[PDB]
């Protein structure tokens, strides 16, 4: 599979700053190399140079709006470019607010994309339902068409135009959803598989149904926004908003292995990896190594094994 | 759901004493508050004042019979009272021998109840099959009608009258059952799902079958006797009789989430939490926090989320 | 079930030496006793006295060929003897290269055996496809009939004669397979359940299908070659080639519990336990205790419980 790597060192979507080191630690772990070690065509577009917006006071409760809004705007253009070059966008991110730019830029070139959101949270709070004001918990609200006329003109987001409909997304791993968010899920009829559904059905059926839900009508590009906190913090401890009872390492790999096999992956986000939050050096490497493993499965690494189209017995 | 909290600081059903701190640590963790934070009507009936029975020598092999027998007798009356007030009894316990009083008091008001026992053990040894003599491993033997005329007149239990039939109970999580106990399971035909069945079927099917088994005929009040050692000790380490290979945090929450949804929960027991046995302070908080989470799911907290009957988008 | 214990203190199939202590630590953990505590007829044939072959230089890339080849030859004779005495061979091993001798000796007496290989690896590299040269990653290549004329005359293995066909074996737990190995799996059509299939189907269905695959045609003796690294290193850390995302303790016990119930277990291998590799004393006891538990389930220990054909209520 041919990838286009985009480093997105941004954190203003939430409090803790260490998340901007994500692209750094991931590359350092040998991500580019390992992808190449696989049948992958990799082009590194570098880390986006996000500038400091000194004058960025809160919009009502919303924090760092201009900073977050600009970073996604910049990211949107980069993703559209990589997509225009026939490459799967791989956004090594900071906080999940960048999904606004990633999914948006992706949709410019492929307006018919389906989104799969693996997270412990729905991140669908509106600037008016959020309680923390952190924009990494509001990305989905800006992207939904049905929520248009429900989001205030937030400084820094005028360039945004809702690109996905409530029926074009599936959540997997949910276990910490606010009341307002829950009301939105049920009101717009968004399809989700919280940890309760994973326990009931098994990750296998969850993926069967998820892929059926988005590809039944017809094949369409797939955007996978993966938040490392979707997995249990026993696997990805170095993250800002960990919630117990998460997806396992295996379930994480199963999900991505199944997405890969569709041959329809078009955009990928690996978010919220924050080294600065590992209680120990090992917790950092455990988080980074797991993040890398999920990324590799997205592009073909199979646990059963891989082999070239040659005769190994000769 | 409307609850009636009963603190049961008792431990004489087994060796280690720290179990009597259970009601204390659970309340301190904010149980009442958190339940209230939910759509719950909560009435705290306090911690039962168990008096010391200085003269309580062994009955054959059975230890602290009068002490254990009196505590359950006292608990039985409290549960019957809370049930008479139209409230779900929530027994924050010490050792599982208190189930004798909890299930018994519950059955006085609702003779048609079905019991769900989540434990690593069956606790169905008779005063004559037990090898340790600890009464927390014999509660079920006193409650079964079919075992009547098989239990010796144990000092302190003359007030007991078997209230449930072998067909009115289901075990979930079994992984440490004595030979005598196993013989009783098979002879009386008790329905159970040991860890082997959970692995084979998945917790989803286990709950489907469990609820079908007890509610198929007709709807009936449900008594859930939850022992924290039913879950793996990686989740609930601060307990006296931990057995490896237990139910997971998720499975624990799945079970209770499903029970809640029946709308038939009538009595709940949260037992065997012993702070004094945590190798570290964190093992104590891990055990207590998990115990609280299971309790909250019993009364509505859903991992997918919760929202009031209002318009959050306004 | 009647067992014939064989200690196989060998390690030259790989780099780390501590694996030869396996039979020692396992016996010390009380394996013989515990089996006896069960309805088991146990005869200890002792630990095979493996002599040092000072002159054993590499055959091409293959390391310690004569040493490894002799140990399996010696083991083959012992297994055939125990099988001739109507006893289930229980090989407490060192490295997995000994499977060559175990499966081979077993097949002399029972040419129609079916093999179940629980491992994180396939160990089916040929002396010409292996990259490390360690023979514990090549055992299966020597045993397959279809690979005959594909394996070089390796010094020390002239006594070998391929005994099993590609269709007579099933892999469970795979998660680290080389390209050459993968090509062999697909070319010979070997049946396997990598970690991806376990996640998709559940261990229950995996065992249903595995047993159906090997016993559908007709009943045949079963040889279970269990490598402790098939389970996740959170359960069996003291092993030389651990791979994350492995089978759980429960899945481990489920597998063996199901094999036992077939009443067809004929040969068992408990391999790769290396005490010298536990980061701590507890990691050693965790590894050994888990190895023992898997062994006990192989011969009847059930999590639901066990009882004799007597009246426990009398």
């Amino acid at each position: 599979r041919t990838i286009g790597i985009i480093g997105a060192p941004f954190s203003k979507g939430q409090p803790r700053g260490g998340v901007e080191e994500g692209p750094t630690v991931l590359r350092k772990a040998g991500l580019l190399e390992k992808l190449k070690e696989q049948e992958c065509d990799v082009k590194d577009y570098g880390d986006l140079p996000f500038a400091d917006i000194p004058n960025d006071s809160p919009f009502q409760i919303v924090k760092n709006p201009r900073s977050v809004g600009k970073a996604s705007e910049q990211l949107a253009g980069k993703v559209a470019e990589v997509k225009k070059n026939g490459r799967i966008s791989l956004v090594l991110g900071g906080d999940h607010s960048l999904a606004i730019g990633s999914i948006s830029g992706h949709a410019r070139v492929h307006p018919d994309l389906g989104v799969i959101w693996v997270d412990a949270h729905t991140d669908i709070n509106t600037p008016l339902t959020t309680t923390s004001g952190n924009l990494h918990g509001q990305p989905v609200s800006f992207l939904l068409k049905e929520l248009k006329g429900k989001i205030p003109d937030v400084p820094g987001f005028s360039w945004v135009t809702p690109c996905i409909s409530a029926k074009d997304i599936v959540y997997i791993g949910l276990r910490d959803v606010d009341p307002g968010e829950h009301y939105i899920l049920k009101t717009l009829g968004i399809k989700y598989f919280s940890m309760t559904e994973v326990d009931r059905l098994g990750i296998g059926k969850v993926m069967e149904e998820t892929l059926s839900y988005l590809l039944g009508r017809k094949k369409r590009p797939i955007h996978l926004s993966f938040d490392v906190d979707g997995l249990d913090p026993s696997f990805t401890p170095a993250t800002g908003t960990p919630v117990v009872g998460g997806l396992t390492y295996r379930e994480g790999l199963y999900i991505t292995e199944e997405i890969y096999k569709t041959g329809l992956l078009s955009g990928l986000d690996i978010m919220e990896v924050n080294p600065s939050l590992g209680k120990t050096p090992e917790e950092v490497t455990r988080t980074v190594n797991t993040a890398v493993a999920i990324t590799l499965a997205c592009f073909g690494l199979a646990r059963e094994g891989n082999h070239k189209p040659i005769d190994y017995l000769n």
